[PDB]
């Protein structure tokens, strides 16, 4: 297992514009197109991401790069955070995937609100940590993503993917 395994599992693969959980328009594994209400303006910013007229569908090919780039963008996005930096650089590697997981999902401002939870990361205290993440929207919105990622961050193994 890995982050592009493990986040194509959470995401799943739509070639067909879709809404995620939160109604908004998305395409390929979990590449969020925009916040607007309008499919006009999705169908927009898909053919800019893509390069061509796409008329609300791309290839497999063309999701896993767009995949690709989003999870480069979010390692990114962490390593250029200074709340989150200190955090990620003290993980082991399973672990990160986890960070990097939740930053895909909910964006790095997200992610680096969750003060609490990242100290207690950070100071390796697992049990707690796992309580105060699931102290959150992001929990009981989507619980059974966040389980399993929250057990990835508690245990360091690939066990909740298995
Ligand atoms: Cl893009
Ligand atoms: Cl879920």
């Amino acid at each position: 297992m890995n982050i592009f395994e493990m986040l194509r599992i959470d995401e799943g693969l739509r070639l067909k514009i879709y809404k995620d959980t939160e109604g908004y328009y998305t395409i390929g594994i979990g590449h969020l197109l925009t916040k607007s209400p309008s499919l006009n303006a999705a169908k927009s910013e898909l053919d800019k991401a893509i390069g061509r007229n796409t008329n609300g569908v791309i290839t497999k090919d063309e999701a896993e790069k767009l995949f690709n780039q989003d999870v480069d963008a979010a390692v990114r996005g962490i390593l250029r955070n200074a709340k989150l930096k200190p955090v990620y650089d003290s993980l082991d590697a399973v672990r990160r995937a986890a960070a990097i997981n939740m930053v895909f999902q909910m964006g790095e401002t997200g992610v680096a609100g969750f003060t609490n939870s990242l100290r207690m990361l950070q100071q390796k205290r697992w049990d707690e940590a796992a309580v105060n993440l699931a102290k959150s929207r992001w929990y009981n919105q989507t619980p059974n993503r966040a389980k399993r990622v929250i057990t990835t961050a508690r245990t360091g193994t690939w066990d909740a993917y298995k």
